[PDB]
């Protein structure tokens, strides 16, 4: 087949939800492609290599809301951006996982500097941006990892699965990320009143 | 060596803090234990059944605030739990995914049950106490793998990262640990009104 870039990643992706992280090799890879290993090697030096480039492709494919629009509030993007992220993580067998392991990389920099930017132009320090958009991110992948990772008991125990089992969990993601969103703002908003 | 479950559990992890999740196998487990495969597999029948046991035995040995205090409130019950199961899972080297590959077990079924009935106690239904429980834990897990799992740019970028770094992400962790909390508060507080 081809090897291009955008041909080894779509066949890479399309080998994860066959097989998940824990079983995609390079060598399968290569089976996948009609390929010998050392003509894959050529174009992919290893796993890590291969990850390192899906985690980057999920975003740049499927995370449509990176950056605010034009006039958003931050408590409308950070909602927006982690519904985003949580469906793009979603969209690929482990995308969680996938995306754990890779590097925030060169061409996503500009992304999440607009967004420190952003958060710092709407009242935030620095400091406390980077702890907002960090929880977020950390609430958003493991409610995700979770959901991925899940694939007679006492009574409210059994209620409650019962009832993170009949949506996917998405109740519970949108509910806690609510919860999060505000807490940031009553931070935010006191200053340097005690809170 | 000797073979009982405690035994074969402390060789598990200390081969888990040598290997990694990923590397950690039966095969090396026997090595570890001077012992053949089919001597191991008589304790151990996999990887699998080998996870679910540390996942819980790491939370029975070094997570000491499964259980509120008499008197103690749900912030700080929520606080200090949080507090707890972040450092039993960063205890071992990949602590937080051998936590996610796991099963809910019937032996921590009671402790799920107490936190459940506690948190409805103090004013929450069911439905609102499983999402405060789960988002704490979505929060603790998702930060704990990031920390565990990395394991020039632009300027924000540069500056936020070196101060992620200062510190090992606790002051990320416990800033927004106290927004989750505040955001439920006023959620709980509100009842039926428009907040
Ligand atoms: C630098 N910044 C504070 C942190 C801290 C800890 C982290 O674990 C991470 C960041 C950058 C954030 C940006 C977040 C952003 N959002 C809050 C979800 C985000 O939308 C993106 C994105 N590329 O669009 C990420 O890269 C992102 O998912 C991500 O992977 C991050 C990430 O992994
Ligand atoms: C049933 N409940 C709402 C959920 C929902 C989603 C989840 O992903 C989980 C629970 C139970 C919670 C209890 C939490 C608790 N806490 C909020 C961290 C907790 O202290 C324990 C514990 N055994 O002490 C867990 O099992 C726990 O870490 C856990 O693993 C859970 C878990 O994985
Ligand atoms: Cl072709
Ligand atoms: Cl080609
Ligand atoms: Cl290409
Ligand atoms: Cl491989
Ligand atoms: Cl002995
Ligand atoms: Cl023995
Ligand atoms: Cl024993
Ligand atoms: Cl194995
Ligand atoms: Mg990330
Ligand atoms: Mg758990």
């Amino acid at each position: 087949s081809r090897l291009n870039r955008e041909s080894v990643i779509d066949a890479a992706l399309e080998l994860l939800n066959e097989t998940g992280i824990d079983g995609l090799t390079t060598r399968k890879l290569a089976q996948k492609l009609g390929i010998e290993q050392p003509t894959l090697y050529w174009h992919v030096k290893n796993k890590r290599a291969l990850l390192d480039a899906l985690a980057v492709e999920i975003l740049a494919r499927h995370h449509d809301y990176s950056l605010p629009a034009a006039g958003e509030s931050w408590q409308s993007f950070l909602r927006n951006n982690a519904m985003s992220f949580r469906r793009a993580l979603l969209r690929y067998r482990d995308g969680a996982k996938v995306h754990l392991g890779a590097r925030p990389d060169e061409k996503q920099y500009d992304t999440v500097e607009t967004q420190l930017r952003f958060m710092t132009e709407n009242g935030f320090s620095l400091r406390d941006g980077l702890y907002a958009i960090s929880a977020v991110s950390h609430f958003t992948l493991g409610a995700v990892l979770e959901q991925q990772e899940h694939t007679n008991l006492p009574p409210l125990l059994r209620e409650a699965l019962q009832i993170m089992d009949s949506d996917d969990g998405e109740q519970a993601f949108l509910h806690g990320l609510e919860s999060l969103i505000r807490g940031f703002e009553v931070q935010l908003t006191a200053l340097l009143q005690i809170v």
